[PDB]
């Protein structure tokens, strides 16, 4: 059943709202790996001991009661409880540090990042930029099982001494697989100019739900297999757009929307889509208050033996949906009806129920399968 605790979602949110409102296209990307990556640059910082600093204050919606102990526990247990290996579905969060040959990575970070946050430091050479990217690329089809390819190009390590990239992956079974229809096309009407087509699958079943008064959008939860992980859906009502229900959102009234939703009978059409996300994040998380780790000021001693900072965060992520599930192509299983018809733009997360993470956060303008 979904999870009946309060998610820590307030730096997630903020931080999908700003990508949101600055892509007019698809986006997915996965807050919660966001503040992984925070974490890391904390734990690298010397600010970090319980000291002060504008770097150890700024990670602060981040970092658990900036005790480090726990910190550690709590984003180590996150990670296990979400990539946990199961018969049920994969999912796998990659985080690595490419680090110029000159940098000396220090011992008890490396034993730090690995075993707590799930995360490693790599030693490449910059003055090869094109070496460097086929390093990096390489290690993100790896990473995905090749559903990623690529995240850098020479031009965009220019300049570079230490990259930051992360990438998810995720392979999951809808619990209610659709019935397959041949086709199915019909229009979608997006946000701006005339409307596109789509593909689109329906079918008939018991969700959680609700029509939200408060955020003038329609909910809908469809779980995946191993009683972990859900995707939920936010429709606009017709009279409202995704930037309009975006600004309503926020930790508490997410909260109470999908406190009010419960098992309905519901007609359920979704647009079929494929597609992925690449973002270098330096530029939002400066615009939601996160700044001091790229300024002259900033310093990474107790990842680099000593000042050197992070040139460079990128994130990149894949997401599908059809019938079966998410990179689904096999399922070893198949009136008070209320309709949702997605046959506009909408938002979607995908949580771990367990838990309250947000996995992955997209937004679907034109989806393309």
């Amino acid at each position: 059943g979904p999870f009946q605790g309060q998610r820590q979602n307030e730096f997630d949110l903020m931080f999908v709202k700003e990508i949101f409102k600055n892509h007019n296209s698809n986006v997915v990307l996965s807050p919660f790996s966001v503040k992984i990556l925070l974490t890391l640059i904390y734990e690298a910082s010397d600010t970090s001991f319980g000291a002060v600093s504008n770097t150890k204050r700024e990670l602060s919606s981040v970092i658990q009661n900036d005790n480090i102990d726990h910190t550690r526990s709590y984003y180590k247990q996150l990670l296990e409880s979400a990539q946990q290996d199961n018969k049920d579905y994969d999912l796998n969060i990659a985080t690595n540090f490419f680090v110029d040959d000159f940098i000396e990575v220090i011992n008890k970070y490396q034993q730090i990042a690995n075993t707590h946050y799930h995360a490693m430091l790599e030693k490449v050479s910059y003055s090869n930029p094109t070496q460097t990217a086929a390093t990096i690329n390489n290690w993100v089809s790896e990473h995905t099982n090749g559903r990623l390819r690529e995240i850098v190009t020479p031009d965009s390590l220019e300049g570079a001494v230490i990259t930051l990239v992360n990438v998810i992956y995720f392979k999951g079974l809808w619990t209610y697989p659709f019935p397959e229809v041949a086709n199915n096309v019909k229009p979608f009407y997006g946000t701006r100019g005339k409307p596109t087509n789509a593909q689109y699958m329906e079918q008939n079943g018991q969700f959680y739900y609700d029509n939200s008064a408060d955020l003038g959008a329609q909910i809908l939860r469809l779980p995946y297999r191993g009683n972990k992980l859900a995707m939920y859906f936010i429709l606009p009502n017709p009279d409202n757009t995704v930037n309009q229900v975006l600004d309503r959102i926020n930790s508490a009234s997410l909260h109470q929307a999908l406190w009010y939703m419960e098992e309905n009978e519901v007609n359920v059409t979704l647009p079929k889509f494929k597609f992925d996300f690449s973002e270098q994040l330096n530029e939002p998380l400066q615009q939601v208050g996160i700044r001091e780790i790229f300024s002259q000021n900033a310093s990474l001693p107790l990842l680099a033996r000593g000042e050197v900072r992070v040139s460079r965060i990128f994130q990149k992520a894949g997401i599908t949906i059809n019938e079966l599930g998410s990179e689904a192509y096999a399922a070893t299983e198949i009136d008070g009806v209320q309709i949702f018809n997605a046959n506009r733009p909408f938002i979607f997360f995908i949580e771990d129920e367990t838990l309250g993470t947000m996995l992955f956060a997209g937004k679907i303008e034109n989806p393309v399968f």
